[PDB]
């Protein structure tokens, strides 16, 4: 089509894009339609003339809404990787309209001053900063997995200098069997992946009541490692773990890795974005011990999911996504920003407040961000049952995981449309689920 | 934001492509900015409170404009790894309300190449239509989908020999297994190979640049000879350098007969087998184990779109079934046809602006979209004209060695190149042309 064929459209779809996101409270979570339904629903072959905008839009109704999973919905009570917000598609549009440095000078600059803005907002110390500070600095990268091998590798490398520097004999071949990496057990598997690439020995440390990591285990780990001869010359502190909202005590930790020499690589994971807020940031103290610094900015400041933003005590040792970032900082704002994270961790508390009235379920873990760790009362047999029958509903969708030896169900609130009414005919839902749950288990 | 705010800023939005697209001609074609202009002109910080719609816009007319390259011009002559169309714009609105990464993903998906199956005429052995094994997916990129082939080939050639042989372990196959392209086969094949690590050896091409049977039973010979394997292989129509075609016919007999999976990598000029005209060059599919090539390039997908059919399903992340579903039914058939036959005409009223001129020559046969053509003369006066051209700024073309002639090319893969942008781009080439030639004379 041309250019004003295309205005027509465009604001049409607009349109639609609308609507859906507005209704979407009205759809099923789970496509209620079978693998081979669509074959028939659509010709064997491609049209030969054009078929009209319109009759196109209703078979999106019809024929592809029908077989779609919409995660978009307040129901999908898990994180959706690939979410977007509506800045985040205002400038997918422009970013497509538009399709090295040398190719595109703003799209490479918007990215180290957005890094400074997410800086700021953070309030790292000011080493981290790309602000001509010639010193520290950050950058995006496309996966946290990604960002934990590019501080390894640097953790590595490091290691071997001054190793082989103290004495000039020992091999790179020999000091790279030795050296041991470290992570709490509730590590994002990201690590494991990361130690693997880059030939090293990963080992878990035994995470405390509250699945942090304390430094007494850390110790001794260090103490067993040293003493069998291996070198421990990188570790991974999770802050915001996947499997619960675990943080490890970076106050505790931090001055051991400073002692001993070990490069401290600080993953905030998602719950990194709830620094901008205040009442977090304490749960960052420490961070000035750290060497290298990654979150990923989109599940809590909106941006796009390509995006993983990760900083550096020192810059030596290290698709247009920043006008995304760019545009959802500017029309949200810090505040905008900081009110929505808030709004979630109140209805997220709002929830836990259902689960303690209720004597049949427990917490497992203290409900410090979005997510809520709880459970039914009795067997992993019980919960594993439990969580079928909510699925096996298609009403809402929760995902499980394990602690310790412990099944457990995840209720997390990150969609963008999730109000308290969602939440409470949410907690009903699995109310009822579950005195039918309980009534089979006693046969 | 909100939905209702949306509404108003995503039409604003529509509008404002719109006009870009609509006044693209006005743009220069790469962005002449110093260094760091972009940093003075944003603030310190993030804003506290929300900014304008309106100061947001005038911000990209601003700051963000002279700092892109704007590869949709009609007048930049390369290869764009982005052809974005209208309805491809839409599909990713719609992509976007409904993420993706669900039975309508994997079901549109194997249709829509069942379709674009039809459309290229392929045997049915690549259809998944009749019931039969052969079937389409569709991948990230080419170098993906060749690295998935090879992949898949080195599977089957292991499994196989372990079968004769128990007692031989995949370390020692490996060390011997040997792979082949054209020597004008894409670099995709040269990194495949060092990922699936395994040996990779070019094949000399002929006068028209184009791998033949002579030439490819030479090298394996040579290697089976020395105790190496040929396991894998890869057929280029429509070369990188100068739009060249490996003879399928000539070359998939001999692949079959050697137990080599034959990878047929069509990545740019594919799309233009939807044409009666162009279909032959697509004959000796029939031998393939795999064929690839990118729409995304030629028939109007977004860039994120390639297309890969295998006859054996079994020896083999975004919803872009939804973008093709878009662009074939907003174009049809037809209409797409259409599209193909337009580059390809202006192609052939470039190709003769040149030969009607005594001091260039053309280089390669002028097949569909891309022509080849060179000053009369000394590489060295050809160098300096592309120094002109690209200093110029007025249009831009990216050269290639054919062997030893230094070539200049001029792609037309633009979906708003017109016959016109093409005369002012050759009157802009003389132009400079007779400057080169009047340097040449002192
Ligand atoms: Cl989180």
């Amino acid at each position: 089509m041309n250019a004003s064929e295309f205005r027509r459209r465009g604001k049409e779809m607009v349109d639609y894009v609308a609507n859906y996101m507005e209704g979407i409270e009205g759809r099923q979570v789970y496509p209620d339609v079978e693998p081979g339904y669509l074959r028939p629903l659509i010709p064997a072959a491609a049209p030969q003339e054009p078929d009209t905008f319109e009759d196109i839009i209703n078979d999106v109704e019809k024929i592809i809404m029908p077989g779609v999973t919409h995660w978009h919905s307040p129901y999908f009570f898990a994180y959706f990787p690939t979410a977007s917000s509506y800045p985040a598609m205002l400038a997918d549009m422009l970013c497509g309209a538009i399709g090295s440095w040398a190719a595109s000078p703003a799209c490479t600059e918007l990215e180290t001053v957005m890094m400074d803005w997410l800086g700021k907002m953070l309030e790292l110390p000011k080493a981290f900063l790309n602000e001509k500070a010639g010193e520290g600095g950050g950058v995006i990268q496309g996966s946290a997995s990604e960002a934990t091998l590019v501080a390894l590798l640097a953790a590595r490398t490091k290691v071997i200098h001054r190793l082989q520097a103290a004495s000039p004999e020992l091999t790179q071949a020999a000091i790279m069997e030795k050296l041991v990496a470290y992570s709490s057990d509730q590590a994002h598997s990201s690590v494991e992946r990361a130690g693997l690439i880059g030939g090293v020995k990963l080992k878990a440390i035994p995470s405390d009541g509250n699945f942090a990591m304390r430094a007494s285990a850390l110790q001794e780990a260090l103490e067993r490692d040293k003493a069998a001869g291996l070198i421990p010359f990188f570790m991974v502190a999770t802050l915001g773990t996947t499997t619960c909202c675990s943080f490890d005590n970076l106050l505790e930790v931090g001055p051991i890795c400073n002692k001993e020499d070990i490069w401290l690589h600080v993953d905030a994971a998602y719950a990194g974005s709830a620094f901008i807020c205040p009442e977090f940031r304490h749960l960052l103290n420490g961070v000035e011990f750290a060497d290298s610094f990654n979150f990923n900015p989109h599940k809590w400041l909106l941006v796009n999911f390509d995006c993983s933003a990760m900083w550096v005590k020192k810059r030596t040792d290290l698709r247009f996504r920043s006008l995304k970032m760019w545009f959802v900082f500017r029309m949200y704002g810090v505040k905008g920003l900081q009110a929505y994270i808030r709004k979630h961790v109140q209805l997220s508390h709002e929830f836990e407040s259902l689960v303690r009235q209720d004597p049949r379920f427990e917490i497992c873990v203290e409900v410090i961000l979005g997510l809520v760790c709880f459970r039914l009362k009795g067997s992993n047999k019980v919960n594993e049952a439990l969580l079928q029958r909510i699925n096996s509903a298609k009403k809402i969708h929760l995902v499980p995981c394990h602690l310790r030896d412990k099944f457990v169900l995840r209720f997390a609130i990150c969609s963008r449309t999730v109000e308290s009414a969602h939440v409470q005919r949410a907690w009903e839902h699995i109310k009822e689920l579950a005195a039918d749950v309980l009534r089979a288990e006693r046969e």
